[PDB]
């Protein structure tokens, strides 16, 4: 293990496997804390100011919480009182909070900003959710299929659908972990290729590997765990709901499933669309682990904290 | 006095005198706790989440800082973060928030959501206020006839204006706990006739009775409390300020009071229409009773969330 | 030093000098408490509620830092919760806000709010920022200048720039501390006559002095801060931005500051608008001091609740 | 209130109404205590010595549950490790465990030999259970009765069958708390006479009454509370199961209960055994009360040894 | 890991690999924090209610020994005062004793009573020992098994001797955590049918693998772990000493250990009866592990109770 | 003083006179403790198995109450759970013991089960009562005399009735101690002759003396303390109540008695058969000291615990 005391967290590929594996070590022991009522107030009176530039529950509520049972605080600032560089230069911002709060965690659109953010801060920044990335989440799934599986290592983990930020994440993780990652996603709508370069990197040293495709029932085929998110355009509605005829052959199904192991293993970063990138049947069914998978948001985000912050000196 | 642990609280028809009695009598307990000074964080580290659907500051900082006594922590979700039915079902939401929190309270308008959200819940579900009712209140409402009155029992309650969710949850109770409750609303707007149907089976059993009445004055005879709430048409304005002719008759003034006992408690949820529903001489009068009555929301939950999360198991 | 048990902060002229000094000594100590590592929760379980009836980073995260560090617990009302005389009288807020929580704060625009607020209260009030005046401001500036330049007596600050609520408010406080303060401002814009009327009363039994020009290369002669805020017409823009040709002259600049001492102290409240009343070369010159600035915010209004709540009885 | 501090409960005919009340004050007390999970280790260290001379979990378990959550220790004696009067005399044996255990509390048939173990104890004697009484018992049913009703005072409280300790114990207790008492028993099984003449002494007191009847139907009208036990020549069999033709009229079936006003309380000091005095349809009905009036066995007796134990001097 | 709040234990086929698994690392953890001395009393003033239909100490002493250590109280009920279905239905005594306890253990001989223990019980039930299965004994088996080989997974173990309730154990784990298990006994003394038809389908999941045999050095060849038990007609005597002639061959002594592995582990859940199923050279042989195995009874059994108890609410 | 840590307590004669002083010593201290007030939790966490092949109570109180005052916890394992050589070879119990419990205290017949107890043992062995010795009253018996007597050294103690084990250890300490003993029984009924040797070889090196005689009133002479206990044929009855006749002398009495100083002390190990080996007159008369003596029996024994057990290393 490694320490990561005043770390940023802004994407994975600037972690080693022994970081990520130190962050999932303590967050596997912290879940066994909690699930044996064992208290672990590690940073009374810390602080963590949360910065969302576009709402997300799942993400305000997990840090939340994971700070509350560190007897910490974090205080919610949100659109309405914090635009990024609207009434104020980001470095400015940034320097006068560091003067307060104790880490700031960020949920911004672009990930320059975030970069922005951290360049200036003085305190640790970390990502929750930028165009670019989403580190948390992989934490939370790798520690999930680390769980479950038994080890990351030998694993094909397949992502089908929109290449985006959660499948950037996957992928740099995944591969920096040892994993046999492999993406498909319909033409037009594959992974940054500048992530994919690090992804192949990475692979060669975790004996992993990753391959893109463009067929869903090929790059399925015998997969342990068949992973999907939200597809593109949002917001497109009637009014470009063109992601529907190109999509649709990639939503997660009955029949897609069919070409993974019996024992595969369905995750999903929610919010689902149940009906169009998943199903009932699916997200429903007794191979989904998407609630173990959320919940592990919570003890992967404690475990960062625990592991960025309580390393003072 | 008996266990509520893990129970929700959506209606108080599902509750039998003595729990509500349990309910009252921890109350006081914490109140008296709470005036001597004396500690108790039993919930640290516990978490409740806050759903509002529709804002009202007196029942989110009244769950807030009853958390914030018990040594827990609420998360305040808004309209802006936490609509319901939109980004994802609600059972769903239900599913991953019970996976982060300890309890969870919603103030929305269709009591069926809240009902929704109960059902998937795995967590306990508290009504702050729906359409159909509000518990809290009425809780608070009892105890404070409690702590004045010395006693629930004989005492002829009255309600006077629109029958609404609160007077429903005047009805459901009081005839529980044995009060002789009276609702009396101008012609069309009476309480639901499930309510007034459980109001009589209810009635029976503890010696209580409720009557409905179309005439404030006759109802408003030798009563010992006499409540009134905001009137109908909300948001109507002068676009629809029908309300005033209609319910004009039955606002709570010095004359209207005359008939009532000389020692008679004047109560009201709030927020009050002073000019409407009530008269400065009314609401100021010593008689008046409403911030008693707004301070025991604070003791009133601050039980209900010890006894529903405290018993834990 | 002296009690501040129960008192409210709206304005500093309601101060006395040994008051005022009172806050600062406190301050110091806890922000040597906080250097050291030393922990200071001596706020258990109380509660300050602050009302945003217009937003502020600063103020919001530095008062509920603030309680944080002392483990208290502050909620956050918003204007989508908490308009003040909309949908109920501010005397009937003030009174069941007094039923929860232990101390309020408020941002409001008209004065008058915050005053209303206090008379019907019960519980301490605070003005974290109102159109006459910035009391919190005052407090960690003199605090800064005490810092730094080791006193307050002899020194001359002067602020140059529209007179508003901040400017207000260091002309109270440096006069009642002593200070030979100046005020520069283009010529229709000058502090309020009633507060400069304070300021020369204030002045003579501080032996300090108060000085309105309107020649800022003057006015800064041998001073050793030199302090300025944003400007006029705030949201003018270039329809109406007629503030430009007038407070132009006015901006703190290279030149501007030549006049100053070697060793000038430059001061803003943030947020800056680099380019407008400062530029770069002076914020960012070694001679800036607006983030020690800023972060005595948080140490002053740890003392002042701190005072205010702690000295219960 | 009053101290018990060194107090014995070998009959409750020696207690006067309030300091039963005492004890169902600070058992209510302990109740809530427990259900909001707050702890209560009043008796660090301190022992009990359970003596059993004829076996009996309800009893054993509740002392030992009670003692342990007041953090002392119960040993329990067995008849293989303590018969009373065999290999050493009565006063010996008391002498002796007086010099290591703090109370004694002693389930056994000969009442006389409970009364002679606490003429030399020196340690406060409890009366787990003998031939004549069951104090303990009593505590827990009016305890239940004070729950569920509100009230002790104008209940109807009717006991069915042979009159044995419980039966004893019922009478003595209801009539010295004011309740309208009335056993109905076969003609031959009716209470020790020394305990009627009691009964009706106490009633007079407290406004109370007793009487003794000898038709079921009779006695169970308008009743409050339906009360039954096991009956007679226990271990008797097909080889005198005589008290099956005499007995077998008194059983408390749907019939029988029918007279009972129609919210009644159907109680039983358990063991139950269906089919004889009480049937499925009934102890398992709504009606029944069995085990929250087995539950307070728990705290009832929880009050008694932290009242004779904890006051200590 | 997951949770197993409020979960009973009374065969590992309702329980998953990860359920398991969840339970070995808690116990891993405890043995790790009792080895450096390390206080763990998570369950301060909690009571567990052990049962025993039959004697059992290595059982006995490992809960209450278990308990202790975690500040808890087990009380001790035996034959002599709890029967079962005796002097009242098994439904009766579980919901009783769910008013006073936290959770039960039950000894018994048919496993049709842990079952119905279960159903009416409300508070977790632990099977210490039926005539159908012994959990916490493979619990405790795979956990040294998983410490001294490392892994489980493609570990052949195999048991030798009649097919009973530990038989029926370590093949529902072994199979379900992926060990390749042979289990080999005289012809008319196999597992149940049943479990043997479990053991298969579970089998496939975990890619391990079962085998039933009638040879005992076909079976023991190359084996990891050489696991027996004592052997039928346990009572039998002289008088039906017949397990002899069949039995005999089966006895694992120095010959029959020779096939299996230089490095193999013999196992047995004691009571040994050196002589008949195993000899003195074996179990005393440095490749005997039955020690350990009997120690990780106390540490398996602490994490299951942290567990199941700990994990309240 | 000396320590005692890991040591076994089978026979005194194993200890040197500075290790029974060490014993003696911390029990005055722990007696003085628990007379102010002073808890002393010495031991929590620990655990006592406590054997009983014959039962005892005085000795299972003793052991129970003195593990409760220091924190720690005894299980009491009786002839029905634990007999010893019969399901399983002594060996293999105190292995399996030793690997869940901190130290054995065993109460049996045969002092070779003791012995070969303490041979596998691992954890101390202390020996509660055998047929050969019983060194927990000896400790408390010479405790006894050195409160009372002020010394050990030249006081006569002499025993009177069967050499047992008792007398055996009254032999082996108070002759190690310096005491001056004598032992007075009827021919054929003496202590086995090699305590007897120890006890002479034991005086020599303290001064002290031992005398075997066959006459009561000439052993009595001039007595500081004359001893007693029941006497031998334990079972006889009048079937071979021969020891009437020839034990009937020795009845320790009035007239016996009346040799003695004027101050001396009656003790007897308990339990007395009031009319054999002693009278009313005796045991009973202010010379009687039996009870503190009783009482010892929980200091001394609270003193080798902790010191057997405390010792950590």
């Amino acid at each position: 293990v490694v320490s990561l005391a005043g770390r940023d967290l802004l994407c994975l590929q600037d972690y080693t496997a022994e970081e990520i594996w130190t962050i999932l070590e303590t967050a596997k022991m912290f879940k066994i804390w909690q699930k044996i009522g064992k208290p672990h107030r590690l940073l009374e009176g810390k602080t963590l100011a949360m910065i969302f530039q576009k709402p997300s529950t799942r993400t305000r509520v997990s840090f939340e919480v994971a700070m509350a049972h560190l007897g910490g605080h974090a205080l919610y600032l949100n659109a309405q009182d914090l635009q990024l560089r609207r009434g104020e230069t980001i470095a400015d911002t940034a320097r006068v909070l560091s003067r307060y709060v104790d880490a700031i965690m960020a949920r911004v659109y672009d990930h320059k900003d975030v970069e922005d953010l951290a360049k200036y801060a003085t305190v640790p920044v970390i990502n929750g959710l930028s165009d670019f990335s989403h580190p948390c989440q992989a934490l939370a799934d790798y520690m999930t299929i680390w769980e479950k599986k038994g080890t990351i290592k030998g694993v094909k983990v397949v992502y089908v659908g929109d290449g985006n930020n959660v499948a950037h994440s996957l992928m740099i993780a995944g591969t920096k972990l040892g994993a046999d990652v492999v993406v498909a996603t319909p033409e037009g709508y594959e992974p940054d290729e500048k992530v994919i370069k690090w992804a192949e990197q990475n692979a060669a040293e975790s004996g992993g590997s990753f391959e893109l495709l463009h067929d869903p029932v090929k790059a399925v085929k015998d997969a342990d765990v068949i992973y999907t998110d939200v597809w593109a355009s949002m917001g497109q509605e009637a009014e470009a709901e063109e992601r529907r005829k190109i999509f649709r052959p990639f939503q997660v199904n009955k029949d897609l499933v069919k070409h993974a192991k019996p024992d595969y293993m369905f995750m999903h970063c929610l919010p689902a669309h149940r009906g169009e990138e998943v199903t009932d049947d699916v997200i429903d069914s007794p191979n989904s682990v998407v609630w173990d998978q959320a919940e592990n948001r919570l003890h992967a985000q404690k475990a960062v904290l625990a592991l960025v912050m309580g390393g003072i000196k």
